[PDB]
């Protein structure tokens, strides 16, 4: 069903849907691991379905339709605690510091680390690091072996702590678009 921001469990899956208070986002939970989102001149928002907690060895399957107009991400998305890390495995997008590369699931990824200062997080406003794996061959369906990325991040010294949630998420940032995604 169409819901307001928050977290919970739906049809066997953990979901998280967050936005910055701007209207113009419609997030809908569907059957199984399905979710859909429409956004028109939104602010910043994140929503998707997955697992609570995640694991460092999950192979995540996804397929769907992804049509952004502006800044947007379709990625595997999740959080760590001790250390507090917000991580991204970007499979597709709309319109730092490079630490290395990794070849996985039919494409090369570029490894980046960024820092967010005094920003919303799962523990509230905080300062934390972000890890990025960004696919060069964009796609909207396939499977991601998270262990390939986590071990690649660890090689470059990027540590992950206690795995929090782990979802396939659509992110928008002052843009418009539509997406419908099935996770398994």
């Amino acid at each position: 069903q169409t819901i307001q921001p928050g977290t919970g469990y739906n049809n066997g899956y953990f979901y998280s849907y967050w936005n910055d208070g701007h209207g113009g986002v419609t997030y809908t939970n569907g059957p199984g691991g399905q979710f859909s989102v429409n956004w028109s001149n939104s602010g910043n928002f994140v929503g998707g379905k997955g697992w609570q907690p995640g694991t460092k060895n999950k192979v995540i399957n996804f397929s769907g339709s992804y049509n952004p107009n502006g800044n947007s991400y379709l990625s595997v998305y999740g959080w760590s605690r001790n250390p507090l890390i917000e991580y991204y495995i970007v499979e597709n997008f709309g319109t730092a510091t490079k630490l290395g590369e990794v070849t996985s699931d039919g494409s090369v990824y570029d490894i980046y680390r960024t820092q967010r200062v005094n920003q919303p997080s799962i523990i509230g406003t905080a300062t934390f690091y972000q890890y990025w794996s960004v696919r060069r061959n964009h796609r909207s369906s396939g499977s991601v072996n998270t262990a390939n990325h986590f071990n690649a991040w660890a090689q470059q010294g990027l540590t992950l702590g206690t795995m929090d949630y782990q979802i396939v998420a659509v992110e928008g940032y002052f843009s418009s678009g539509s997406a419908s995604i099935t996770v398994s």
